[PDB]
C-alpha cells in the first residue's frame, strides 16, 4: 500500500479548478479553471510560477506536448489555445467546433491536436498551422474526453451518450464502440501507458479497465462517488501500479490495479475533487477541486 501523505495546497484560482497535469519533464505542474486561466506550478514545491491567459470563458481541460514545450487548452469560448508555455504565447487559437470544447489531448509526436466537444463531434488539429483537419459526427451528446494511443493511430472517445469509441486517426473510420450491460454516461476514458487498456469512468460510481481489442470489461474500481461530474482517473507507475481518482465525497481514492481493492483515500479538500494527477518520476499525486474549495494539493510517498 502507498503512503500518500499532503506536502503542498497550491491555492491562486478563482473559480473551480477543471483540470491538473505534470509536464511530461516532471518539472511544472499546469492548472486550468472555470476562472479562464491556466496558471503553473512548480512540481516539486508546489511554487507558484506564472498565469497564462486569453480566452475569453472558462476552461475544461489543459494537456502537454510529450516535450513539455506547449500546452492545449479547451475552453467554453468554444475554441482551443495552443501555448508557448515558456513565453506564455498564444500560438494558434483553433476555431471550427460549435459549441463549448471540454477535452483536448496531443498526439505522441505532438503535431496533432484531438478535442471533443459539446457539439458532439471530435476534431483532429495540425499542431503547427492550426488548421481542423477532420471533423468527426462521434457522438449523440457531449463528449467527455479523447485521447491517442501510445503510437497516434487510434483515438478513444468518451461521451454522455453512454459510449467510448475508438477511431482511426488517419481515416476517421468508427473502428469500435464500446458499452457494457447498462447504458450510464461515460465522463472519461484514456488509453493505458502501454496502450493494451482503456481505463473509463461513468455517472455510476464506477471505473472499468477494457481490453478493448477484445471488447471486454476485465477490471471495475469501485467505492467513490461519480454520478454527476468529469472526474479524470489516472494510472499511477512509479511506485506500486495504483488507479487514483477523485471523488464526489471530496477524497482521493487509491486502488490496487490488479486487485481491484482500496489501498488509500487521500482526505483534506472541502469540495469534490474533480482531477488528479500522477507524476511521472515520483510518486507524487496531485488533486483539485471544485468552486466551494478552489486548490490543487500535492501529496508524496514513500
Amino acid at each position: 500500500k502507498p503512503n500518500y501523505a499532503l506536502k503542498f495546497t497550491l491555492a491562486g484560482h478563482t473559480k473551480a479548478v477543471s483540470s491538473v497535469k505534470f509536464s511530461p519533464n516532471g518539472e511544472w505542474l499546469a492548472s486550468s479553471s472555470a476562472d479562464k486561466l491556466i496558471k503553473i506550478w512548480g512540481a516539486y514545491d508546489g511554487k507558484f510560477e506564472k498565469t497564462i491567459s486569453g480566452h475569453k470563458l472558462g476552461i475544461s481541460d489543459v494537456a502537454w506536448s510529450s516535450d513539455s514545450n506547449l500546452l492545449v487548452s479547451a475552453s467554453d469560448d468554444k475554441t482551443l489555445k495552443i501555448w508557448d508555455v515558456s513565453s506564455g504565447k498564444c500560438l494558434k487559437t483553433l476555431k471550427g467546433h460549435s459549441n463549448y470544447v471540454f477535452c483536448c489531448n496531443f498526439n505522441p509526436q505532438s503535431n496533432l491536436i484531438v478535442s471533443g466537444s459539446f457539439d458532439e463531434s471530435v476534431r483532429i488539429w495540425d499542431v503547427k498551422t492550426g488548421k481542423c483537419l477532420k471533423t468527426l459526427p462521434a457522438h449523440s451528446d457531449p463528449v467527455s474526453a479523447v485521447h491517442f494511443n501510445r503510437d497516434g493511430s487510434l483515438i478513444v472517445s468518451s461521451s454522455y451518450d453512454g459510449l467510448c469509441r475508438i477511431w482511426d486517426t488517419a481515416s476517421g473510420q468508427c473502428l469500435k464502440t464500446l458499452i457494457d450491460d447498462d447504458n450510464p454516461p461515460v465522463s472519461f476514458v484514456k488509453f493505458s501507458p502501454a496502450g493494451k487498456y482503456i481505463l473509463a469512468a461513468t455517472l455510476d460510481n464506477t471505473l472499468k479497465l477494457w481490453d478493448y481489442s477484445k471488447g471486454k470489461c476485465l477490471k471495475t474500481y469501485t467505492g467513490h462517488k461519480n454520478e454527476k461530474y468529469c472526474i479524470f482517473a489516472n494510472f499511477s507507475v512509479t511506485g506500486g501500479k495504483w488507479i487514483v481518482s477523485g471523488s464526489e465525497d471530496n477524497l482521493v481514492y487509491i486502488w490496487n490495479l490488479q486487485t481491484k481493492e482500496i489501498v488509500q483515500k487521500l482526505q483534506g479538500h472541502t469540495d469534490v475533487v474533480i482531477s488528479t494527477a500522477c507524476h511521472p518520476t515520483e510518486n507524487i499525486i496531485a488533486s483539485a477541486a471544485l468552486e466551494n474549495d478552489k486548490t490543487i494539493k500535492l501529496w508524496k510517498s514513500d
